[PDB]
């Protein structure tokens, strides 16, 4: 017997950043989007657990991928804007959703983690009110 010493908890693979595939277009408002929105977000206080793909592996959170199927971070948004990956601002604006959007999920109000995401969060919506053209 083995009894499962072995099956160690894993990370899936990350999403991906290129897509061969996929049609994309260098906009303004995508322009914009790596310059300004996800650069300054970058430089925050709080962005450092959103600045690469979850590792439930390193934060002991086993949990983490049984609840959460649709993973998202800043980490992989920069590579996508800076590989051309996405055809228009809401395509990223979309990732940025499902990044706080899997926080509040995940956690709970009033956990550090939650008022990290809120913060940047109101970042994020100040400085997408205004786009590029
Ligand atoms: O996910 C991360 C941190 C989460 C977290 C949860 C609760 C807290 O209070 C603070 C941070 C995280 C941090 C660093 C990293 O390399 C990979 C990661 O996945
Ligand atoms: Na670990
Ligand atoms: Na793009
Ligand atoms: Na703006």
């Amino acid at each position: 017997m083995h009894h499962h010493h072995h099956h160690m908890s894993t990370n899936p693979p990350p999403p991906e950043t290129s897509n061969p595939n996929k049609p994309k277009r260098q906009t303004n408002q995508l322009q914009y989007l790596l310059r300004v929105v996800l650069k300054t977000l970058w430089k925050h206080q709080f962005a450092w657990p959103f600045q690469q793909p979850v590792d439930a592996v390193k934060l002991n959170l086993p949990d983490y991928y049984k609840i959460i199927k649709t993973p998202m971070d800043m980490g992989t948004i920069k590579k996508r804007l800076e590989n051309n990956y996405y055809w228009n601002a809401q395509e990223c604006i979309q990732d940025f959703n499902t990044m706080f959007t899997n926080c509040y999920i995940y956690n709970k109000p009033g956990d550090d983690i939650v008022l990290m995401a809120e913060a940047l969060e109101k970042l994020f919506l100040q400085k997408i009110n205004e786009l590029p053209t």
